[PDB]
């Protein structure tokens, strides 16, 4: 074939490439409010599995964030009520409100839930190119606009963990657990064809080579760590995927805080999709580095050692062998299919 064979089903494992960006921290932008910058999640896969734990509390991340004169941690990461309405919204919902959007009323649920958590723009900045990232519920068919786009927040200084605090600074961190199975974190680069060129699902009876002199040859040099089930190697190599997180501590709380992905203070919005409309909160908001997808995103799972085999180097095809599953930080950390 003058080539490797391997070329076609290989193209989605190249992460760098088909994603870019970080996958536990995915901060892989920059966007403008009105003369002060912004990070913001930019990956174009989606991140099967992935949620936002926050530290000591029953409220979880896809709850509101706290409004009015509601405490800080009684509250999460979502959208709280607009008028008209937006978040949460069912994907039935989001068909009709966009019905007369040609470009967009039959993109499948997970493009479709992007586009809309990127319809909204803060409304200090009519130019504005930052756009809020989503999670989408496969479960529940659901779409949340995520109004906090960090995904990690932890240090004394910067978050307390005392569940008596109630308006101080949670600290939080991304994973994948067993609770998140069914969520979908999605950035606003989310491409509309994922289906074909980003990973999903574990590959069963296969691991990740490299393709050397017309063979498959193992990846030269793996890191190998115990792991009891295919699901405790997928969260191990999320663990130590590409992350745009900063790896130290700014002093400066507000220099700290730009850099988790601290965003825009906004009550109002505008859309950036027809017809011109004003978007509010029922109640306003409480008051209270790039990896560009390098890192250790693969990982090779041996289900006969337990022995999750974690490589940062992309592979380039396929070696049958029925003890093994591959994997990757993208993929849901349950699904599998034959290879």
């Amino acid at each position: 074939y003058m080539g490797n064979p391997w070329t076609e089903y290989m193209a989605k494992y190249d992460i760098e490439e088909v994603h870019g960006s970080g996958i536990r921290v995915d901060l892989g932008e920059d966007a403008e409010v009105a003369g002060t910058q912004y990070r913001l999640p930019s990956g174009k896969c989606p991140v099967f599995g992935k949620g936002i734990i926050i530290e000591n509390s029953k409220t979880t991340f896809l709850t509101p964030v706290a409004t009015g004169n509601q405490y800080l941690k009684d509250g999460g990461f979502a959208f709280p009520p607009t008028e008209p309405l937006m978040s949460p919204m069912t994907l039935d919902d989001m068909r009709l409100l966009y019905k007369d959007n040609e470009d967009v009323k039959n993109l499948d649920e997970l493009t479709l839930c992007s586009r809309h958590a990127g319809n909204m723009i803060p409304d200090n900045d009519k130019n504005s190119n930052y756009k809020y990232p989503a999670v989408y519920d496969d479960k529940d068919k659901k779409c949340h606009i995520l109004y906090i786009a960090a995904q990690e927040n932890n240090g004394p200084r910067y978050c307390n963990k005392d569940e008596s605090k109630r308006n101080s600074m949670f600290c939080f961190r991304p994973a994948k657990d067993i609770s998140f199975q069914n969520l979908v974190y999605l950035s606003k680069n989310v491409v509309h064809n994922w289906e074909k060129v980003c990973p999903r699902k574990n590959l069963q009876n296969a691991k990740f080579g490299l393709w050397v002199d017309g063979n498959c040859e193992d990846i030269p040099h793996v890191n190998e760590f115990s792991a009891n089930d295919l699901f405790e190697c997928n969260k191990l190599v999320f663990e130590l995927s590409a992350s745009d997180q900063p790896k130290q501590y700014e002093q400066h709380l507000t220099q700290q805080a730009k850099d988790i992905g601290a965003g825009p203070v906004a009550s109002c919005f505008t859309t950036r999709m027809s017809p011109p409309q004003q978007i509010c909160l029922n109640s306003v908001v409480n008051t209270a580095y790039k990896s560009h997808g390098k890192g250790y995103n693969w990982g090779n799972y041996n289900t006969e050692t337990q022995k999750c085999e974690i490589f940062n180097v992309k592979p380039t095809c396929l070696i049958n062998d029925k003890n093994y599953i591959a994997t990757t930080a993208l993929s849901h950390p349950i699904e599998v299919e034959a290879a």
